[PDB]
């Protein structure tokens, strides 16, 4: 239904799909969407999805371009779906969900999360949309996220930063924080008290704390004197060890950034997705130390400090949970005579 | 005609088409061309456009090596096609125009621009190349570019920057500057006044004048003062808003160069083409301001100037026409009690 | 033979192929490996070989993930195949031979080096693995390396940097220095003195000397000064002449690279591929000076010193060999009245 | 694996369970393998799916006399218990997702699990314990071969499809009966009529009045058979004078033309559905039709629906049940007489 | 190059060395040249090559009457010198490299290069100096029209393939002597029977005994022949009583199926081969069979070979040297009589 031309039309004279009516000459090529400007041919869209060419343009077109939350939080929520919107990952450059309500006559299921295929599925509702909160107290199962609070429902305050076209930002022109509702099988769930990841990136990277703030400026040695860290580890597992062919610890997103910041070096992301927890192939490029698989999460420093500091150090080897986006997160503690050797997070 | 072997010798050898005799074995594979270095292949070129791989790999090898006018001044000119030469539009990894001129066997329309399907096609012709400035004065329809005086004819002053390579310059070893004429059915016109775009980039942005100067230097408050701008709304237009979810403004070059220096933000091309008045798809990461079309003009400060205070403020909202690289561009005017509100252009 | 889905697995948990057993889904659509995670499809790997796309990536993962010698030095030595173990090409994303023993079924030749058809091919040996060093004596052609002394052969001392999961290095941590020995027909074969190219990036340049220091923190005049090269023409060849349309000189990449922490500029890397020499078109940004081929040689400036010092001045032009990264590299040497004009590399 | 799937299909003709690998290279959407230093092609990838997936899908596809995908589609199927439909009129597979059969097209490995619930599952009594997960569905379509305790069945066409080959079995039985559940009740499936599923270039008769209709001429078989009034040779032979050819909607009256004088027949909508619709051109005479709605009938059956109509009314709507679906035909009469009675696009 | 194979297959229908060049653009896989303004396909790549070398490949492929590409397989050759053998059966070249033919795919420009030593190069007689580079290669494989000093011949086959059709020479000569040498060696061609290359539909027979079984039935087929005990009619028409199709291995017993009711053929291996395989599905019946193995031997030469054998064991693998190389059989026997005989896989 509806029209490839006309949704061309949208994008080219209003950047995403707004509804207007109109037409243009589009082209498809391989995987490439293009449409005639003065008599040449512009590309539109790249399809990097494995969704056809047209569908991916109309999804993408009829994307969210207000702060929704970022994919790796829905996942861990355990959202199958959206009401009436379509959520694009683009870490992946593709929809976060498969089927559409309402959205695209080629990937809707149904065009409203009433219908009796939307019961078994989480649905995620938008309470900044009329009328999708009250859709949310009558579907089965879903997830509701407000800006303010809702009448008889307890609220879980959700992370700072939200993600704007792409962009994870914790705003200031709009608002980013959202509270969290969950219902399951009819019953409204309690969510779990939770860290969150920071979702920063190693090359901007803004410390959002006055310990993060000594952690870039002061040295190792008179940082771990500062804030008392003798016996956890923080060089090997923080800074990393860059002495052999294996390289040691480095796990935190702030020890990449300050490293990064003093020598360069190589992440391969073979895993190219949003998840609480990263893995990468990384080479130091100074050393020439390497690992496989180098889990990386964006913790807070002053967050890992007390998680760190909350454990049990007299077993050699356990599992550690951690709940972590709303998901529980493996780590893996290695301890001896009383002191951690190493403790890194896992990936699901 | 000619042969796909020959072609790519000449890029292996000459680094573009040189004339010279010889081959080297290819291979096409999808939308790639390969040639066998040692017993291995190596990529030598990505068809990113709508013709076959191997017809615009033969294109892009003939392409114009030397300081050609940028693909928006030839549009804007209504150039439909070029005497003996390939102009590369490296904003859209394509061929400027559809057909040749005595160039490639399957995209050429006629040997010589002499031809009859020619004459009513508007003929871009080369003053450096010798005997086309006679060529233009037998054309009926065409531009002309040339260094120097042409005898008995007019000239036009184009501007400052021109492409080499796909790197648009102010040439200083080679000359960029050139004198332009136009015909129309055999009657040589008269281009009018016109002002032109500085085709810098956000990143490498270079101040051009005092005033420009002045204003990525001094703060707002003193830059107005200085210059007496009280009224004109340069801190909207220019510098743009920034404190509600809206993006206010904003549509200066010159503007978004000095905000990427001490803020980043994201900027989609969902039009990528090389116009005079840019649409973009911004999200500043540090407010999350947004806005889906903001048009974008890079236009000397001075001149931009010249064009606020020679308008008339006395109606609420009205559409301005400004001659700009050769074409008619329309900019909204919206005022209010003597003093302007915005004063953005539009994109056709 | 062995399995797609399994080779994704190991991709996906130990990020190579590490031997290790599972399955998980796998899609294939174009030229690129998806993987399902959690209902969502998750680009794997890109296809940007010859070679079918299943096939590419089962080498990919595959790929050797210690310090190898870069592929120029493996090239020159006339290396036609590895013995179980794949180079990949980082410069050509693509392995760095046609065919494999005992890797892929479906690039396998052979499964061990020892077999009939490898005798007449240059089968690349690996003294750190087990057994390889007496695989090599046993073989008719190859080339080993080793990190230490090898009984009864005479080594050769290679380059100090070496390819690490694409990422050249003088390794700290590892060892990338190597002793090297070649054979053919049976016969070990004494390798020639050589020097060895640096293998820098323009923009992460580092100098690896004091006459380097000196050379990009001093003044032209007061280098050749200081180590006094007049009549070398030095200002033409290594640090370039802008002043006209056709861009003199600047051969070696020193000079490359402190022109662009200078003034930009852009090189077009027409024939993408790891060699000695290498072609670029190069466009100057600031003065519009340009160049089709310009070849380009990364030698320690010490060691150019050496080389245009050690040479007749009498004749206005001749071909001069260079022993360079194992292989014969043709000069090019003009001169005049005594005096060097120029002196420029050629490629094969 | 990939390669295991691979090695079914060279040893075993399709996907056996047995244990081996060989080398595969996938090019294009064509999956090839190495014999004695060559590439043979071993599938061409017609469908919307990845290659790969396609390719194991096909190879595990239902190679038993399985019911043809009208059917199914007409039953509202749309999944298959732990098996694989292959739509041979599409290159494709009948249904989307599977049910333990491909981790990529998987929505579960049993049909029990809670995914399955508001899907109608395919089951098939000749498999051991379907018959009890047909109990269980809430809801579902089986076919078994014999009767099943306690359920009231519904006789099944004579013909069922054979790797795609559309046949009454003689040395394998191909008819079945059938029953269908909707939201955990059992549904009574109603008295219905059964397309021939017969081709044009192989047509053979099926009864005394289809021999008659091939041997007899017009005038002598509406004589014989007393269809006078009923318009019987403008609807099933047809009419070649005009521009616009008239009539001609049943196979039978297609397949006697074309021994005669060929024809071309543009399926427009290539797919497995009780009403065929085809652009025709006669190539003796020039005439055509756009849309011409065809539908392979017994004579003997369309003979009884025509008669039973009343005649007294200018146009309406006659709902048909067939192959257990409402097919719509559009009746036009005339003094009593019949003018047309087509069927339309389902 | 690109534009001058172009012109050849143009204006000659293959390459014939002419000089001139047409405009070519490459789309997906095809060739396409501008006649008049407008794109023709030239060719549609079906390999595993790129599609301009494929092109080429088949455009200077050999146009004379070459041997089938079973022989030449069951001969170990791994390329050709100077020519290009199109496997038809494959729409790809029978080998991967060529010699002096090619620039992408030359591994050498003339066979006595050392790089051409342990591969097994086809040599044409007919072309000149090709004998005497036959004599200097370490392997290879060599036809000819006549006798060569010297060497020991093995006669070929009465029939080759022509631009794909495989026919026995009239106005041409297809039968050819064979040579083979390993290590530098020449070696003893072993005695081989052939087989008959001959198709479903044009089936025609080429014996008396042949025209018996066609035009006879089998209770005076068998007496005639006095094939009694042998299982005759099982291995050869085959048994279509039950769900799984028995023996029917014989394509001659499928050509006198075939005219009389039709079935289903899926080549699930499709290329040149001794001994075909199908998955075969009977229409009338339903009776059918994943693996089928089918060759196409002469009657009498079948005749011949079933009668040698000794009937006094359950089960024995029996090796027949067909089209030179082994070919395994199952035999399978019960109180002196055969129960079944049939070829396997290779």
């Amino acid at each position: 239904n509806m029209s490839l031309e006309n949704v061309a039309f949208n994008v080219v004279n209003k950047g995403h799909f707004d509804g207007q009516q109109g037409e243009v000459p589009v082209s498809i090529i391989n995987n490439t969407v293009y449409t005639k400007v003065d008599g040449v041919d512009v590309e539109l869209f790249e399809n990097k999805t494995t969704l056809p060419v047209n569908v991916a343009f109309e999804l993408w077109a009829k994307r969210n371009i207000k702060p929704v939350p970022e994919v790796k939080i829905l996942n861990n929520l355990g959202v199958d779906i959206a009401a009436n919107t379509v959520i694009w990952d683009y870490k992946r450059d593709a929809p976060a969900h498969i089927s559409t309500i309402g959205v695209c006559s080629m990937t809707d299921i149904a065009k409203k999360p009433t219908e009796t295929i939307c019961a078994p599925l989480t649905v995620f509702f938008d309470g900044r949309v009329d009328g999708q909160v009250d859709l949310f107290r009558n579907a089965r199962n879903g997830v509701l996220i407000t800006e303010g609070s809702v009448k008889g429902l307890q609220p879980s305050v959700g992370p700072k930063q939200a993600s704007l076209n792409g962009v994870t930002l914790i705003g200031e022109a709009v608002k980013t924080q959202f509270n969290y509702y969950k219902k399951v099988d009819g019953v409204v769930q309690q969510l779990p008290e939770t860290y969150f990841t920071q979702s920063r990136n190693l090359q901007e990277f803004k410390p959002r704390s006055q310990m993060e703030i000594d952690f870039l400026e002061l040295a190792m040695d008179e940082f771990i004197e500062r804030y008392k860290l003798e016996g956890y580890a923080f060089e090997h597992i923080v800074y990393g060890d860059f002495s052999h062919s294996q390289l040691g610890g480095l796990h935190l997103l702030i020890g990449l950034a300050k490293r990064f910041k003093e020598s360069p070096f190589e992440l391969e992301d073979f895993i190219p997705m949003d998840s609480t927890v990263k893995n990468y192939f990384i080479t130091d490029a100074q050393t020439g130390s390497s690992k496989c698989v180098c889990s990386v999460i964006d913790l807070l420093l002053d967050d890992f400090v007390e998680i760190i500091k909350s454990q049990d150090l007299s077993v050699v080897s356990k599992v550690v949970k951690v709940t972590i986006d709303y998901t529980e997160i493996s780590f893996m503690l290695w301890c001896k005579d009383g002191h951690v050797e190493t403790f890194y997070p896992k990936l699901q």
